[PDB]
């Protein structure tokens, strides 16, 4: 019924099967640009996600992502976080992200719920570089300054942002 107001200390239950059942169907539906591996099955909350666009101007940018399953799950949304370095608007160069489903109670309007799961949390941070795209209100400014002032010096940069502390290997060119 409703719970507040306490205490919220009990070994994980739901989220277990949860993660289990879906990080599976995930392995399973996840497309042909993204790569998740499990470092170890002991913890499955945490894990590694990769995601490398075969188009846009990333075309060739591998970069990995670090995703958490709190208790609430799928209660809440797992919290996201960059850990390369990309000169994308939306993932600052640190390690920040900007999703709207990753939103609790998104005062807005679309943010996380019980009806999605990691498999559509991953799908749109696919699509960071491939639509979603935004240069509006985007965590990094100079990444959107540089795209204003000129488009192409914008993506030309990124390149070099890339092979610098990420790397594909070789591929038709």
């Amino acid at each position: 019924g409703s719970s507040g107001s306490s205490g919220s200390t009990r070994r994980v239950s739901v989220r277990d099967k949860l993660l289990v059942k879906e990080v599976a169907e995930l392995e399973a539906n996840l497309p042909c640009t993204c790569k998740v591996h499990f470092p170890d099955p002991n913890k499955l909350h945490c894990f590694q996600l990769t995601v490398t666009p075969d188009e846009g101007y990333y075309q060739g940018g591998k970069f990995q992502f670090e995703t958490e399953v709190p208790d609430a799950y799928n209660m809440v949304p797992p919290k996201v976080k960059c850990l390369t370095k990309i000169w994308h608007p939306n993932i600052t160069e640190t390690g920040e992200i900007c999703l709207s489903l990753l939103r609790e109670h998104s005062i807005d309007g679309t943010g996380w719920a019980p009806t999605r799961t990691l498999k559509d949390v991953v799908w749109g941070l696919n699509s960071l570089f491939t639509d979603l795209l935004n240069f509006d209100d985007p965590l990094n400014i100079e990444a959107a300054e540089h795209h204003l002032r000129d488009k192409e010096d914008f993506r030309n940069k990124v390149d070099d942002y890339i092979k610098r502390y990420a790397r594909s290997g070789p591929s038709s060119g």
